[PDB]
């Protein structure tokens, strides 16, 4: 397939709109590229997605997205720096699938991880919209998973 | 928190539901896993929620997802074959987040990478259900991430 | 017992209430946690109830809460970073119960200090209510122990 | 501040009253005791209010008090027994605040714990008086922490 | 699961009831005690749940049940002796079961020993009931290996 | 007392009766054993009684109950298969008595553990038949250690 623009969704007040536009096409992996304005190369939201094959036949597919944060949003100035990047909150899916892994598998299991992480829950069929328009529904919602993850702590 | 069922659903033709139980609460970890009759333990789908505080503050969490293929009986040993499991695929979740990260940005990363592997596109605001009750919607779908991770090709 | 939130009441001039929910249940310790968004992790106050046999039969029995202190309070961002957590007040009750020890003495011991902790003093039946809605009641309060760690003078 | 006599309120089903004379001040640290007879000086109900800077600013805060048991006697030994002391229960509450603290602060962390310690539970604004009247009424009180403490089982 | 209380039944002439509340969740290990009046920590009642893998694959679950019976007083030596435990009573459950064995194999074990155990003889249906408020049922009770764990005379 | 036939009930849907008829009575040993049609002896069902008096006077009494499962034929080999037998499920009650204890401890252990093992719970008076003709009730059942020990999952 060819790389093409991924829009998603925050999880704010207001929701907001971020564009990753694609910038290369490489060998093993692809990388897009949010491109906002007074914001530092190194500050734009990224997404990399990178593929191997391990040495026993079996397929490792990474999907990284890199959220940096700056310290203090600034005033842009004519030639006024930017705030300098406080720090990156990174998350990575990671699948292993065999050499006899089938299509149907690698499809079960992506789907079954995806509703987990949409937080579905003892209720059968729950989930939550990851392009939910609803502001602050991740933040707040309290799904097993979900909240896990936002809040840090897992239920034990 | 506490620990409850958690109730995914594939993508079979027949969309089947599947149960997981909570099985333990370790100090770090939480486990649950399916029951499914005539299945090892060692062959049921399981979910493993595990958290660790790196040495420089930052804070790990991890949701793994194993789905496990059992062998299948060749009557040929002279004995009925024991029953073994075969392969497993791994999908694993890490969020990665500092000691200055806040629950805005946790939410912000997290909600935006569910997008992302719920095959956001260049449309704005697309996503396919997780909990879908649409046979092989996932492996059918042609969306950018979905498709990479289920065909082993990200876009390039 | 099982783990139940904790409410407690600061001593600003209007008294605020600060939620702690429980987060691990571990093998020697259990651990509660206050949820404040736009507050780096390592900002939440934290409650820390811990125990251990030490070799001579003796039980010790800490009771740790952490109040973080941020250095200037911030405008919360999009992608705007928190204040970077500035130190930690720490106050711990430890109680050595030895081998011999019954619930009587533990009961008695708990309670005088606890007393003293909320001020007793040379008038019998003296008391501050450690959950009082008054407003900078304990800053303000001039009874010889509460005055004592809060103003750092003990009575001499 | 001058060192005042110091009244408390066990926890027997009779509630009895204990005095704490001042009974020495040091450099650093101020001690009172109770005068009961037929009591050794070392059997004494002790308490120490004790203050250390450590190396790095940070000042150390500490008030212990010691609830003795006395043996008693077996009229066995050929000579009445000589009256000493079985064991000692031990609270020490601690409170490490550094050199960037305020009054502000310590007052903040001691009411919280002191709520705490006085078995504050999911129920706002809950607490249980130390100099209560009400006999036997710690050591049968529910509350998270004051059960914790007197049973040595905290919440898990 | 979650870890709750447990309450028993002995087999006094007057049926008494006893507790047993969580202490402490480990990861192959949970622990229940009682909490009785004028007891100490050792002589209270214990039960201890505890799992483990074999080298074999094969899983051995223990389940241990400590009744203690404490020194009674006795008179004076030199000093009053201090309370201390005389001895344990001991009941140890350990289930053996292999990688291939299933649900249906352990609950089959498991409910025809505690069948036996609760004294089924030759007479079909025959059964005890191990909450049964009849005071003395089991020490009086002829059945062939509840009256055999009981006299320590085995059907022979 | 003389060894007699032993009736047990498992956990099947339709609840089936096995008959322990005794084989053998040894000084220290006895055995009951299933005689069912089609199963080899190694493959029926196993009961041994054992009693030893250790070197310090405590007695140990054992309950050893072994359900065999049998290799399934499986298709020929060279020549047809001889009838095998696959595993064992073993579940033994250990009881230690020291030389002062009475049947009055050893009686409260008996019925404690086995209301134990029959699944008592928070609620008082909970308890499970191990002699009940509901079936599958065992497996279903969702008492804290009847699951554990099925499920071999603990409650932590």
């Amino acid at each position: 397939p060819a790389m093409t623009n991924i829009v998603l969704r925050d999880d704010q007040t207001s929701v907001a709109t971020k564009t990753l536009i694609p910038i290369v096409s490489d060998g093993n992996m692809s990388v897009w590229r949010e491109n906002a304005a007074n914001v530092p190369i190194d500050g734009q939201i990224k997404l990399t997605g990178q593929w191997e094959r391990m040495k026993d036949g079996t397929y490792r597919l990474n999907a990284k997205l890199e959220v940096p944060v700056m310290e203090t949003a600034g005033a842009g100035g004519a030639y006024v720096a930017p705030p300098k990047v406080a720090y990156k909150v990174t998350a990575s899916l990671t699948l292993y699938a065999p050499s006899r892994s089938t299509i149907a598998d690698r499809a079960n299991a992506m789907k079954m991880l995806s509703a987990v992480l949409c937080g579905a829950d003892a209720t059968a069929g729950t989930t939550l919209s990851p392009q939910s328009v609803t502001g602050d529904a991740w933040k707040n919602s309290a799904l097993p998973f979900v909240f896990g993850f936002i809040n840090q702590a897992f239920p034990t």
